[PDB]
C-alpha cells in the first residue's frame, strides 16, 4: 500500500536524537512498524515480548524533559528495549500526525485513534502498550506522560506477568 520508507526515516531521527540529547538512549528498532509487531508476538515462543509505541511530539513541553527524565535511565531503556520493543515515531508535523492515526485506525481500531485526537499535546509523550491478538492489536495500558519513571517499571513488568496469565493453552 501507499507508504514511505520507515527504516531510513527512523535512522535520521535516531542519529539526531543521539547527539541532541546524548549517547545514553534505548536501542531504537530500525525497520517497518509491521516488524515491530511480528518480532514481538510472532517472535520465537521463547523471545516472546511486548511492543511499546513511543510518540514523540515537539510541541509538547514534556517530550523534552521526559526524554532526559524517563528515557534517560539505563534500566528503563535497557529493559524496555530488551524485554519490550522500543519504537519511536515522529508525528510532529501534521503529515505524520494523520498518517499514524490512519494506521492505528485499522491496526488497532477507530476507538483508539480518536482517543489520540482528544489527548492534549502536553500529555505527551504517550506511552502505549499492546498485547497482540490474532484478530487485531489492542492496547492494555495508556499512560499520559506526566507519570513517574518508577510507574513505567511496574507498568511494563506487569504487562508481562499479566499477558502470560491472559493467554491460554487450549485456545
Amino acid at each position: 500500500e501507499n507508504a514511505e520508507n520507515e527504516g531510513d526515516a527512523l535512522l535520521q531521527f535516531t542519529a539526531e536524537f543521539s547527539s541532541r540529547y546524548g549517547d545514553c538512549h534505548p536501542v531504537f528498532f530500525i525497520g517497518s512498524l509491521e516488524a515491530a509487531f511480528q518480532e514481538a508476538f510472532y517472535v520465537k515462543a521463547r523471545d516472546r515480548k511486548l511492543l511499546a509505541i513511543y510518540l514523540h511530539h515537539d510541541e509538547s513541553v514534556l517530550t523534552n524533559v521526559f526524554c532526559s527524565q524517563m528515557l534517560c535511565a539505563e534500566s528503563i531503556v535497557s529493559y524496555l528495549s530488551q524485554n519490550f520493543i522500543t519504537w519511536a515515531w515522529d508525528l510532529t508535523k501534521d503529515s505524520n500526525r494523520a498518517r499514524f492515526l490512519t494506521m492505528c485506525n485499522r491496526h488497532f481500531g477507530s476507538v483508539v485513534a480518536q482517543t489520540i485526537r482528544t489527548q492534549k499535546t502536553d500529555q505527551f509523550p504517550l506511552f502505549l502498550i499492546i498485547m497482540g491478538k490474532r484478530s487485531s492489536n489492542e492496547v492494555l495500558n495508556v499512560i499520559q506522560g506526566n507519570t513517574t519513571v518508577d510507574e513505567l517499571m511496574m507498568r511494563l513488568m506487569a504487562a508481562m506477568e499479566i499477558f502470560t496469565a491472559q493467554q491460554q493453552e487450549d485456545i
